[PDB]
């Protein structure tokens, strides 16, 4: 509120908002994702496991939103949580393919944030993010390129097949 | 005997008995699918191992009805175990598939004793059946159901190589 | 209260209420038992102690079922407790079976709650009386039984009293 | 199979499989006498639990049978159980006297599959009979009619009775 | 020498050198398998190992059977000992094939020294043979015609090494 509000514009107050609802929208996607590889027809619970832990982090990401929208003297508001954009998510090479569409969509809603604190001179809102957001999310992008890459290369050939099992299981 | 026996009718008492028999019935079969896995000509140990502890739950499912006639007061009569429905299992998928079979069919002899336990008016049968045995069953059938989509990805094709090797080796 | 009461009919609270007072009653039987097999011109103290274990298990059952009134918002109200059906209870073999007729009595009262909760629809009910009750009864009047098979058997015969003790001593 | 196969005649391979049946049938048998000993009417654990363990040992016996089969190249083929001989076992004379005969019975199948093993000029056959079964049977028979004596000695005289106590109780 | 030997025939003196010697070719056998697998060119360390195993096996069988020799009074005596029969091995296929030719014809000779101590009354010699060759040996042969079932299933087909993968990776 306004006994602690300091150099905290409406406008960033309101893309906190909206992101909230980006994050919270990417961990119900996760949850989807995640009870999709569990179901007895798809039966692939490592990949349930990774986007069930997804749904988690994204959930905590909204979570330090809004912990730091209350830091800020700002007032959190809801909105309605779109369902996720599939019922099913067809192969892992879709669903993790997927998954780093999603995961760049909220790195540009990080970016943009991220300018319009710039142009607010928003240096804590900035800080914020730098520390638990922009370098977190580029770690798990590239994580979800590596593992994009090696489904593609296990699904491909068996010369890919191949690399992959000495990289493995040799080394 | 007659000394403690409340609420328990013959029809019960006779279901109770014939579940027995399929409980050990459905024991002998995984024995006898333990014992195939085993041979030198088809030696795939683990899935031995599988069958083998499933021969161990299915007696122990058995020995459970027996102890509740007892408590309840009926009397346990057993009846010949008919030999398992094949003397050879075929490849992994053609035994998964009839265990699947097999479990189903112990499920639903369980739900039908449900019905005449409702039918009867019996609470403790229900009760029984509910804590010890319907929710088991549902749990075995699905993680069957989930071995028979993965050895099916697996036998069928490359891409299906792939994918298992990814969630399991990597994830 | 008012405040917290859904789907808890009047029918069922006053039931309750009812079985209360008949699970204090069995407790203040179990008491009497107790004490009668602790006077010097009875002295069989085991008996003493098992009927004492089982004037607490009774309590202990009235004061679950208190609990439950009070967590679905009916009002516990306490009768009169009458008194034991007996001021001397004669022999081992004799208190044995009142208290089997004692806790067949209980279960009845049980199922007649139960079949309350039933044409009541009230699941909440069947399921504490399932978790708490139904179960708890058949194992006790099963191990009464038994008692009273050994007592009968001890008390009858140098045959019967020989069997005992090769049970008993040998294995 | 044939691959490994080597000195193992199909008359053994046969016989193996008929013992294999009879110690099932053996374990059925101890399973019905140990749920008759856990009836009320009846009510002698320790002797329901000597019996079930002796179905568990014919069980494993009847494993060890199965697992030298497939290690010499054999078919394990699975014969329908018949049920036990009796429904209601009488007294625990009549019970321990029904297993010396069964035991008995077991002990002479395995020498005849020793003399067949002899006539085919099988040693791995008679190895393994000599360190798994022929000692085992012979100490279990031994237990059982000491047994025997202590339960006729218990149940037929004071005299009886009293050297039994002296035995048990003093030394 | 003449002062402790009793029952025990030049015959089966003469054979035990032989065997002797067959069980120290064996080593050699192993040993050259071992280091073939070994080579850069060949280069799988897994089956190096499990054929260097097996040479110090087949050395300390026949260092138990040159210690019984001693203890019975008859003279070792050392032959040649024959190279190889191959100086490469081909495959996993092709070498574990030839280990288990290998193996029946040792088991082979221990059946025809069991044989012949049997023709000559030699109690101890069977003794000896049945405690610590015969039963190993069907062991090591079974074991053996796992492997080379599975390896027969991983290099036919994409079913076998699916079925492979989901025994040896799921189970
Ligand atoms: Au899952
Ligand atoms: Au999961
Ligand atoms: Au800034
Ligand atoms: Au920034
Ligand atoms: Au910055
Ligand atoms: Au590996
Ligand atoms: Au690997
Ligand atoms: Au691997
Ligand atoms: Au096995
Ligand atoms: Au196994
Ligand atoms: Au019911
Ligand atoms: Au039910
Ligand atoms: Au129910
Ligand atoms: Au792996
Ligand atoms: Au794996
Ligand atoms: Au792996
Ligand atoms: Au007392
Ligand atoms: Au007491
Ligand atoms: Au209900
Ligand atoms: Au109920
Ligand atoms: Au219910
Ligand atoms: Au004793
Ligand atoms: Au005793
Ligand atoms: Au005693
Ligand atoms: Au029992
Ligand atoms: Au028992
Ligand atoms: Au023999
Ligand atoms: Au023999
Ligand atoms: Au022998
Ligand atoms: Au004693
Ligand atoms: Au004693
Ligand atoms: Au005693
Ligand atoms: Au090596
Ligand atoms: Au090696
Ligand atoms: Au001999
Ligand atoms: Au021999
Ligand atoms: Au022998
Ligand atoms: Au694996
Ligand atoms: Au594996
Ligand atoms: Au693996």
């Amino acid at each position: 509120s306004s006994q602690i509000r300091q150099n905290y514009s409406t406008e960033v107050e309101a893309a906190v908002n909206r992101l909230v609802n980006l994050y919270l929208r990417a961990s119900y996607t996760y949850l989807s994702l995640g009870f999709y590889f569990d179901r007895d027809d798809v039966a692939l619970e490592g990949v349930c496991h990774f986007f069930r832990e997804l749904a988690e982090e994204k959930r905590e990401g909204a979570e330090r939103l809004l912990k730091m929208q209350n830091q800020r003297g700002g007032r959190a508001l809801f909105q309605d949580l779109q369902k996720p954009s599939q019922d099913e998510w067809g192969t892992t090479l879709d669903a993790m393919k997927a998954a780093i569409v999603l995961e760049k969509s909220l790195n540009q809603a990080l970016l943009d944030l991220h300018a319009l604190g710039s142009a607010q001179a928003d240096p804590h809102l900035c800080d914020f993010l730098e520390s638990h957001f922009l370098d977190e999310e580029v770690k798990l992008i590239k994580k979800m390129g590596d593992h994009l890459t090696n489904i593609q290369r296990l699904v491909g050939s068996q010369a890919g097949l191949g690399e992959y099992l000495f990289e493995h299981c040799t080394l």
